[PDB]
Protein backbone atom coordinates (compact mmCIF):
# COMPACT_ATOMS: atom_id res chain seq x y z
CA UNK A 1 0.00 0.00 0.00
CA UNK A 2 2.29 2.90 0.98
CA UNK A 3 6.11 3.39 -0.13
CA UNK A 4 8.21 6.16 1.69
CA UNK A 5 10.64 8.06 -0.64
CA UNK A 6 14.04 9.51 1.07
CA UNK A 7 15.42 12.75 0.18
CA UNK A 8 18.96 13.15 -1.48
CA UNK A 9 22.08 15.56 -1.69
CA UNK A 10 21.06 19.35 -2.68
CA UNK A 11 17.16 19.44 -0.67
CA UNK A 12 18.66 20.38 2.61
CA UNK A 13 18.27 24.00 3.88
CA UNK A 14 19.42 25.91 7.19
CA UNK A 15 17.39 25.18 10.23
CA UNK A 16 15.30 21.90 8.50
CA UNK A 17 13.76 19.86 11.08
CA UNK A 18 14.41 22.12 14.00
CA UNK A 19 10.64 22.84 14.73
CA UNK A 20 10.55 18.68 14.65
CA UNK A 21 13.48 18.79 17.22
CA UNK A 22 12.29 20.81 19.73
CA UNK A 23 8.67 19.78 19.48
CA UNK A 24 9.18 15.57 19.60
CA UNK A 25 11.97 13.65 21.75
CA UNK A 26 12.48 11.17 18.70
CA UNK A 27 13.50 13.68 16.76
CA UNK A 28 15.75 15.11 19.24
CA UNK A 29 17.56 11.78 19.86
CA UNK A 30 18.04 10.66 16.39
CA UNK A 31 19.93 13.95 15.34
CA UNK A 32 22.17 13.91 19.30
CA UNK A 33 22.43 10.03 18.19
CA UNK A 34 24.38 11.47 15.30
CA UNK A 35 26.22 14.10 17.01
CA UNK A 36 27.89 11.58 18.95
CA UNK A 37 28.70 9.59 16.24
CA UNK A 38 29.86 12.45 14.16
CA UNK A 39 31.93 13.98 16.94
CA UNK A 40 30.41 17.84 16.26
CA UNK A 41 27.31 19.15 17.02
CA UNK A 42 24.73 18.61 13.80
CA UNK A 43 22.39 20.34 15.30
CA UNK A 44 24.20 23.81 15.56
CA UNK A 45 25.83 22.74 11.69
CA UNK A 46 22.25 22.36 10.29
CA UNK A 47 21.10 25.63 12.05
CA UNK A 48 24.09 27.93 11.57
CA UNK A 49 26.68 26.98 9.56
CA UNK A 50 25.55 27.76 6.08
CA UNK A 51 28.03 26.69 3.94
CA UNK A 52 29.31 23.55 6.05
CA UNK A 53 26.13 22.32 5.68
CA UNK A 54 26.34 22.81 1.72
CA UNK A 55 29.77 21.11 1.82
CA UNK A 56 28.86 17.38 0.53
CA UNK A 57 31.14 15.58 3.90
CA UNK A 58 28.53 17.64 6.17
CA UNK A 59 25.16 17.39 4.25
CA UNK A 60 25.40 13.87 3.60
CA UNK A 61 24.84 12.85 7.33
CA UNK A 62 23.15 16.42 7.74
CA UNK A 63 20.09 15.16 5.59
CA UNK A 64 20.26 11.37 6.37
CA UNK A 65 20.30 12.08 10.02
CA UNK A 66 17.00 14.62 9.76
CA UNK A 67 15.20 12.23 7.16
CA UNK A 68 15.74 9.07 9.66
CA UNK A 69 14.00 11.38 12.45
CA UNK A 70 11.35 12.48 10.04
CA UNK A 71 10.63 8.70 9.24
CA UNK A 72 10.92 7.94 13.06
CA UNK A 73 8.36 10.77 13.58
CA UNK A 74 6.03 9.70 10.71
CA UNK A 75 6.47 5.79 12.90
CA UNK A 76 5.18 7.56 16.61
CA UNK A 77 2.01 8.84 14.60
CA UNK A 78 1.34 5.35 13.03
CA UNK A 79 2.73 5.20 9.30
CA UNK A 80 5.13 2.26 8.77
CA UNK A 81 6.41 1.82 4.92
CA UNK A 82 5.88 -1.39 2.54
CA UNK A 83 8.19 -0.74 0.63
CA UNK A 84 11.07 2.13 0.19
CA UNK A 85 13.36 3.77 -2.06
CA UNK A 86 15.70 7.26 -1.52
CA UNK A 87 17.32 9.24 -4.19
CA UNK A 88 21.22 8.80 -4.11
CA UNK A 89 22.06 9.40 -0.81
CA UNK A 90 18.32 8.71 0.53
CA UNK A 91 19.40 5.34 -0.24
CA UNK A 92 21.07 4.94 3.09
CA UNK A 93 18.42 6.59 4.83
CA UNK A 94 16.56 3.89 3.12
CA UNK A 95 18.38 0.97 4.06
CA UNK A 96 18.20 2.57 7.67
CA UNK A 97 14.29 2.97 7.43
CA UNK A 98 14.21 -0.88 5.62
CA UNK A 99 16.21 -2.20 8.93
CA UNK A 100 19.30 -3.21 6.86
CA UNK A 101 21.37 -0.69 8.18
CA UNK A 102 22.09 0.33 11.38
CA UNK A 103 21.08 4.45 11.77
CA UNK A 104 24.52 4.86 13.87
CA UNK A 105 26.49 3.04 11.56
CA UNK A 106 24.82 4.86 8.48
CA UNK A 107 25.87 8.15 10.39
CA UNK A 108 29.24 7.03 10.32
CA UNK A 109 29.35 5.80 6.71
CA UNK A 110 27.25 8.75 4.47
CA UNK A 111 30.19 10.97 6.84
CA UNK A 112 33.34 9.00 4.46
CA UNK A 113 30.83 8.36 1.40
CA UNK A 114 30.83 12.41 1.31
CA UNK A 115 34.23 12.81 1.57
CA UNK A 116 35.34 10.63 -1.08
CA UNK A 117 32.95 11.76 -3.20
CA UNK A 118 33.82 15.22 -2.84
CA UNK A 119 37.63 14.72 -3.36
CA UNK A 120 37.20 12.06 -5.84
CA UNK A 121 34.61 15.22 -7.86
CA UNK A 122 34.58 18.85 -6.25
CA UNK A 123 31.70 20.43 -6.86
CA UNK A 124 32.75 22.90 -9.05
CA UNK A 125 34.44 20.41 -11.52
CA UNK A 126 32.85 18.76 -14.83
CA UNK A 127 29.21 19.44 -16.17
CA UNK A 128 25.63 18.27 -15.81
CA UNK A 129 23.11 19.03 -18.33
CA UNK A 130 19.69 18.77 -17.71
CA UNK A 131 17.85 17.15 -20.90
CA UNK A 132 13.95 17.42 -20.67
CA UNK A 133 11.70 16.44 -23.54
CA UNK A 134 13.13 13.90 -25.35
CA UNK A 135 13.27 10.35 -25.67
CA UNK A 136 15.93 8.01 -23.55
CA UNK A 137 17.32 6.58 -26.67
CA UNK A 138 18.39 9.94 -28.24
CA UNK A 139 20.29 10.71 -25.09
CA UNK A 140 21.91 7.53 -24.04
CA UNK A 141 23.21 7.44 -28.28
CA UNK A 142 23.94 11.17 -27.86
CA UNK A 143 26.32 10.78 -24.84
CA UNK A 144 27.68 7.39 -26.66
CA UNK A 145 29.04 9.79 -29.53
CA UNK A 146 30.13 11.61 -27.29
CA UNK A 147 32.34 9.44 -25.42
CA UNK A 148 35.17 9.08 -27.57
CA UNK A 149 36.12 12.78 -26.26
CA UNK A 150 35.97 11.34 -22.48
CA UNK A 151 33.21 10.81 -19.79
CA UNK A 152 29.41 11.79 -20.51
CA UNK A 153 26.61 9.68 -19.68
CA UNK A 154 23.19 9.63 -18.02
CA UNK A 155 23.42 10.13 -14.17
CA UNK A 156 20.04 10.77 -13.40
CA UNK A 157 16.85 9.11 -14.87
CA UNK A 158 14.07 10.78 -13.29
CA UNK A 159 10.99 11.25 -15.41
CA UNK A 160 10.66 10.03 -18.78
CA UNK A 161 10.88 13.02 -19.67
CA UNK A 162 13.71 14.61 -17.68
CA UNK A 163 17.08 12.77 -17.43
CA UNK A 164 20.67 14.72 -16.51
CA UNK A 165 23.68 13.48 -18.22
CA UNK A 166 27.15 14.35 -16.22
CA UNK A 167 30.89 13.50 -16.38
CA UNK A 168 33.73 16.17 -18.22
CA UNK A 169 33.29 19.63 -19.57
CA UNK A 170 34.39 18.63 -23.33
CA UNK A 171 32.56 15.19 -23.82
CA UNK A 172 29.29 17.22 -21.89
CA UNK A 173 28.97 20.14 -24.36
CA UNK A 174 29.57 17.61 -26.97
CA UNK A 175 26.46 15.27 -25.97
CA UNK A 176 24.37 18.69 -26.02
CA UNK A 177 25.63 19.72 -29.38
CA UNK A 178 24.91 16.42 -30.60
CA UNK A 179 21.53 16.81 -28.29
CA UNK A 180 20.40 19.98 -30.51
CA UNK A 181 21.32 18.67 -33.98
CA UNK A 182 19.13 15.69 -32.53
CA UNK A 183 16.25 18.56 -31.92
CA UNK A 184 16.22 18.56 -28.28
CA UNK A 185 14.85 22.05 -26.91
CA UNK A 186 15.53 22.00 -23.61
CA UNK A 187 19.01 21.69 -21.86
CA UNK A 188 19.44 23.17 -18.59
CA UNK A 189 22.95 23.07 -17.31
CA UNK A 190 23.39 22.75 -13.56
CA UNK A 191 25.71 23.55 -10.58
CA UNK A 192 24.53 21.37 -8.08
CA UNK A 193 27.59 19.01 -7.42
CA UNK A 194 30.55 17.18 -9.09
CA UNK A 195 29.67 14.87 -11.59
CA UNK A 196 28.27 12.09 -9.73
CA UNK A 197 26.67 8.67 -10.95
CA UNK A 198 29.91 8.62 -14.01
CA UNK A 199 33.06 6.57 -14.42
CA UNK A 200 34.63 9.89 -13.05
CA UNK A 201 33.43 8.18 -9.23
CA UNK A 202 35.21 4.77 -9.66
CA UNK A 203 37.98 6.49 -7.46
CA UNK A 204 35.36 7.37 -5.29
CA UNK A 205 33.75 3.85 -5.48
CA UNK A 206 37.26 2.26 -4.71
CA UNK A 207 37.45 3.55 -1.16
CA UNK A 208 33.87 3.54 -0.27
CA UNK A 209 33.92 -1.01 -1.06
CA UNK A 210 37.00 -0.85 1.97
CA UNK A 211 34.89 0.88 4.11
CA UNK A 212 31.15 -0.84 3.19
CA UNK A 213 33.27 -4.33 3.93
CA UNK A 214 33.36 -3.07 7.34
CA UNK A 215 29.88 -2.58 7.89
CA UNK A 216 27.53 -4.86 8.95
CA UNK A 217 23.94 -5.29 7.10
CA UNK A 218 21.15 -7.32 9.15
CA UNK A 219 17.99 -8.44 7.54
CA UNK A 220 15.58 -6.24 5.13
CA UNK A 221 12.68 -5.45 7.16
CA UNK A 222 11.17 -4.11 4.32
CA UNK A 223 11.58 -4.37 0.74
CA UNK A 224 14.15 -1.79 -0.95
CA UNK A 225 13.84 -0.51 -4.40
CA UNK A 226 17.67 0.09 -5.21
CA UNK A 227 18.75 3.08 -7.41
CA UNK A 228 21.36 0.97 -9.36
CA UNK A 229 19.58 -2.28 -10.66
CA UNK A 230 15.80 -0.62 -9.94
CA UNK A 231 14.79 -3.68 -8.23
CA UNK A 232 14.20 -5.05 -4.74
CA UNK A 233 17.68 -5.14 -2.90
CA UNK A 234 18.87 -8.23 -1.55
CA UNK A 235 21.04 -8.53 1.66
CA UNK A 236 23.91 -10.42 0.10
CA UNK A 237 24.27 -7.38 -2.34
CA UNK A 238 23.92 -4.38 -0.69
CA UNK A 239 27.87 -3.51 -0.48
CA UNK A 240 28.38 -4.27 -4.29
CA UNK A 241 25.26 -2.30 -5.18
CA UNK A 242 26.62 0.42 -2.71
CA UNK A 243 30.15 0.29 -4.26
CA UNK A 244 28.51 0.70 -8.11
CA UNK A 245 25.65 3.40 -7.28
CA UNK A 246 28.15 6.37 -7.12
CA UNK A 247 29.33 5.42 -10.22
CA UNK A 248 26.63 4.39 -12.06
CA UNK A 249 22.70 5.79 -12.97
CA UNK A 250 20.19 6.46 -10.57
CA UNK A 251 17.14 4.87 -12.20
CA UNK A 252 14.35 6.81 -10.35
CA UNK A 253 11.61 6.60 -12.75
CA UNK A 254 12.22 2.52 -13.18
CA UNK A 255 12.00 2.40 -9.23
CA UNK A 256 8.71 4.17 -9.18
CA UNK A 257 7.58 1.38 -11.77
CA UNK A 258 8.75 -1.32 -9.71
CA UNK A 259 6.53 0.08 -6.63
CA UNK A 260 3.49 0.46 -8.83
CA UNK A 261 3.84 -2.91 -10.30
CA UNK A 262 4.40 -4.10 -6.14
CA UNK A 263 1.12 -2.71 -5.96
CA UNK A 264 1.78 0.43 -3.51
CA UNK A 265 -0.67 3.10 -3.60
CA UNK A 266 0.41 6.36 -1.39
CA UNK A 267 3.62 7.84 -1.83
CA UNK A 268 4.92 9.65 1.04
CA UNK A 269 8.19 11.76 0.35
CA UNK A 270 10.65 12.07 3.62
CA UNK A 271 11.84 15.47 3.65
CA UNK A 272 13.64 17.71 3.72
CA UNK A 273 12.59 19.02 0.32
CA UNK A 274 9.79 17.68 -2.02
CA UNK A 275 12.04 16.80 -5.18
CA UNK A 276 10.76 13.20 -5.82
CA UNK A 277 7.08 14.09 -5.21
CA UNK A 278 7.92 16.68 -8.18
CA UNK A 279 9.18 13.75 -10.74
CA UNK A 280 6.13 10.95 -9.19
CA UNK A 281 3.82 13.70 -10.12
CA UNK A 282 5.01 13.42 -13.84
CA UNK A 283 5.57 9.87 -13.62
CA UNK A 284 1.86 9.09 -12.53
CA UNK A 285 -0.11 12.29 -11.92
CA UNK A 286 -2.69 9.90 -10.63
CA UNK A 287 -0.71 8.45 -7.72
CA UNK A 288 -1.98 9.37 -4.51
CA UNK A 289 1.30 11.76 -2.81
CA UNK A 290 2.49 13.66 0.33
CA UNK A 291 5.69 14.66 1.65
CA UNK A 292 6.92 15.50 4.80
CA UNK A 293 9.37 18.59 5.95
CA UNK A 294 7.62 20.46 8.29
CA UNK A 295 5.30 20.70 11.23
CA UNK A 296 3.16 22.47 8.31
CA UNK A 297 3.65 19.26 6.03
CA UNK A 298 3.72 16.69 8.93
CA UNK A 299 -0.35 18.22 9.91
CA UNK A 300 -1.70 18.28 6.21
CA UNK A 301 -0.93 14.39 6.03
CA UNK A 302 -2.18 13.91 9.95
CA UNK A 303 -5.56 15.47 8.65
CA UNK A 304 -6.09 12.27 6.17
CA UNK A 305 -5.45 10.24 9.49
Amino acid sequence: KTAFLFAGQGAQYLGMGRDFYDQYPIVKETIDRASQVLGYDLRYLIDTEEDKLNQTRYTQPAILATSVAIYRLLQEKGYQPDMVAGLSLGEYSALVASGALDFEDAVALVAKRGAYMEEAAPADSGKMVAVLNTPVEVIEEACQKASELGVVTPANYNTPAQIVIAGEVVAVDRAVELLQEAGAKRLIPLKVSGPFHTSLLEPASQKLAETLAQVSFSDFTCPLVGNTEAAVMQKEDIAQLLTRQVKEPVRFYESIGVMQEAGISNFIEIGPGKVLSGFVKKIDQTAHLAHVEDQASLVALLEKL
